[PDB]
């Protein structure tokens, strides 16, 4: 359809805001790239910022199958088509997008965001597969010398 489209859109572009800057800020803090991050949680404990944390990989995942399953049926349980995109409310605190006024152009800073995000996580994965390095250090290299550092020098 069109209209759940437009959900389609902003939601996954909400979701590769956050992973981007997410992969991101690991690699940059902790070292450990958002592809490994799996794995080195699952053998080595749970963490953040090197601090432990006691849940295993089971209650793991046993609380996010519950949280954000209830989460993504609350966010369902609503069919007003404009808050199924803008739920505003407690969403909203700040409430910068009270003003209808202000709404336009804030939503069209939002959508352009997550479209850039999106492409960009669709990078971070390719980029992931074919070097076998994290994002960030791509990015470190590329700029430590641009010239010897482009996709060009996998096919010369
Ligand atoms: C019941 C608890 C509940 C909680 C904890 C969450 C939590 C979350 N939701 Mg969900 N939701 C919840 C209820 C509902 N959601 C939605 C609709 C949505 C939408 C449409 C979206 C989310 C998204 C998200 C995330 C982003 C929050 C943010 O934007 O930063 C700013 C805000 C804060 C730091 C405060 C945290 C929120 C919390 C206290 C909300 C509790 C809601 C309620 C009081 C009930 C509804 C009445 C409201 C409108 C007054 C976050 C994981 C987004 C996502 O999935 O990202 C990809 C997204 O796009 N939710 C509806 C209405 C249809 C709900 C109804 O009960
Ligand atoms: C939502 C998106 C999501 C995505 C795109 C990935 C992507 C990835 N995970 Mg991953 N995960 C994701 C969510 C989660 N993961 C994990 C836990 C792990 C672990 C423990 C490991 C990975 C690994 C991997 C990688 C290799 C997959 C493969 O085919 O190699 C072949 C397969 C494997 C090596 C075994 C891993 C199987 C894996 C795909 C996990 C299944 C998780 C689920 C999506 C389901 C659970 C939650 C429900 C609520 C959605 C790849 C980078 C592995 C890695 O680091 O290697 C590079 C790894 O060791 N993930 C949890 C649990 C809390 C998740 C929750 O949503
Ligand atoms: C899709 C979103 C997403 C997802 C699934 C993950 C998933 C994961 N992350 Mg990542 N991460 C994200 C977004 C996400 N992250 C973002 C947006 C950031 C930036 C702050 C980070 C930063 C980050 C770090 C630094 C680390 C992880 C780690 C981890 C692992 C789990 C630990 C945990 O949940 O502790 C539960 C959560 C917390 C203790 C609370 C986090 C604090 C919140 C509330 C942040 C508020 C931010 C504020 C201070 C910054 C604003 C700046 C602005 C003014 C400029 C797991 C692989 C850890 C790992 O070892 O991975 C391998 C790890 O060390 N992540
Ligand atoms: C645990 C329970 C849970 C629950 C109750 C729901 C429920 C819902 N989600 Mg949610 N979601 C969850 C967890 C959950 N989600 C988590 C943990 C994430 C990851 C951050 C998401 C991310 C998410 C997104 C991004 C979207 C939804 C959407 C939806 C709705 C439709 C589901 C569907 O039919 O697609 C089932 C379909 C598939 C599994 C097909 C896969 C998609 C293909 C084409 C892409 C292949 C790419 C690849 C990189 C995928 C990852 C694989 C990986 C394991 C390696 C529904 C309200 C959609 C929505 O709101 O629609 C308007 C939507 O766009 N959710
Ligand atoms: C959208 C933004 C984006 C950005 C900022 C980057 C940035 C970078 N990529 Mg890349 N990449 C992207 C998307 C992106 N990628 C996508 C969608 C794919 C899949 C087709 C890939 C696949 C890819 C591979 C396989 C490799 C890189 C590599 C690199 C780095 C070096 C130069 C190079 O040869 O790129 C080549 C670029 C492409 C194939 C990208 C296609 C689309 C771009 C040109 C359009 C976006 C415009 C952009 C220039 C500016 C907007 C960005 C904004 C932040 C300013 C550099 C850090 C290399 C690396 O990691 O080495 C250090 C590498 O080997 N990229
Ligand atoms: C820069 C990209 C961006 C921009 C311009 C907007 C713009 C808009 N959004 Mg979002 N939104 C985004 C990203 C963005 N959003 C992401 C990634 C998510 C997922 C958390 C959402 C989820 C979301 C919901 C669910 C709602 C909106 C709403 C709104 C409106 C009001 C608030 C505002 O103006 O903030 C403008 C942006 C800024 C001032 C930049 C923020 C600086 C932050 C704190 C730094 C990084 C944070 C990080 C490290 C981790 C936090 C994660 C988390 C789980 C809380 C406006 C149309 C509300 C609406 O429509 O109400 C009327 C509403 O309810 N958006
Ligand atoms: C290279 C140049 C370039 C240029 C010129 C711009 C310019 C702009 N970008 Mg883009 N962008 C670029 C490249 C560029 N970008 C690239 C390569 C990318 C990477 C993919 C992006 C990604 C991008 C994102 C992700 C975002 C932008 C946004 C913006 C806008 C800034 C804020 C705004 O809209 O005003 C806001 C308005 C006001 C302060 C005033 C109110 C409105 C008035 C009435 C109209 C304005 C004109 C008026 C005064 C003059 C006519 C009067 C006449 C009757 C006499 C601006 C138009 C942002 C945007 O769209 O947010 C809104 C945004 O979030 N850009
Ligand atoms: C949601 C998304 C990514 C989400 C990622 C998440 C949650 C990642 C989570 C984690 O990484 C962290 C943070 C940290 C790690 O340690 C662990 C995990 C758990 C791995 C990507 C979407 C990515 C979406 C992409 C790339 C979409 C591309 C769409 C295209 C090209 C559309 C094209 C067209 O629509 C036009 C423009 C016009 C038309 O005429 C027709 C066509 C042709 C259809
Ligand atoms: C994707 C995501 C989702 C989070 C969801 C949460 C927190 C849901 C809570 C969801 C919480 C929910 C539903 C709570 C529900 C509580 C209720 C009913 C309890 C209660 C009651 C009442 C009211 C009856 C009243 C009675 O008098 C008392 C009591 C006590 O009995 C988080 C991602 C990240 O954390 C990572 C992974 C890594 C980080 O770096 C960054 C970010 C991006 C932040
Ligand atoms: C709602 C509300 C409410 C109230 O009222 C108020 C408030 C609070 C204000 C609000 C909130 C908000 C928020 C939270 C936001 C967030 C955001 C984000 C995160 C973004 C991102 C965003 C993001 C983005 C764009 C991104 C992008 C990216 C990209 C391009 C990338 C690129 C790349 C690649 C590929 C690769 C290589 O290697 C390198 C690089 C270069 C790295
Ligand atoms: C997909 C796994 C399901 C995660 C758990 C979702 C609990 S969902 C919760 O149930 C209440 C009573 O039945 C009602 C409301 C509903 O949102
Ligand atoms: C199907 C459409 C459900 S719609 C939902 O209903 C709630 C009240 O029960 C309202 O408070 C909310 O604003 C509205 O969007
Ligand atoms: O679409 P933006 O946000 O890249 O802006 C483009 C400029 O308006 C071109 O003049």
């Amino acid at each position: 359809g069109l209209q759940r489209f437009r959900e389609c859109e902003l939601i996954h572009g909400r979701w590769a805001m956050l992973a981007t800057l997410g992969a991101l800020t690991v690699e940059g803090l902790t070292g450990i790239t958002w592809q490994d991050a799996g794995k080195v949680e699952l053998i080595e404990g749970s963490s953040y910022l090197g601090q432990p944390l006691p849940f295993s990989m089971t209650t793991l995942i046993w609380i996010e199958v519950l949280v954000i399953g209830y989460i993504e049926f609350q966010r369902n349980a609503e069919l007003d088509t404009e808050k199924r995109l803008y739920p505003g409310g407690t969403f909203d605190p700040l409430g910068l997008a009270s003003d209808p006024e202000k709404k336009p152009i804030l939503q069209l800073a939002e959508i352009k965001h997550a479209r850039l995000a999106m492409v960009g996580f669709l990078g971070f994965a390719v980029q992931a597969a074919v070097t076998g390095k994290g994002p960030l250090n791509n990015w470190v290299t590329h700029l430590s010398d641009p010239l010897h550092t482009t996709i060009l020098d996998r096919f010369l």
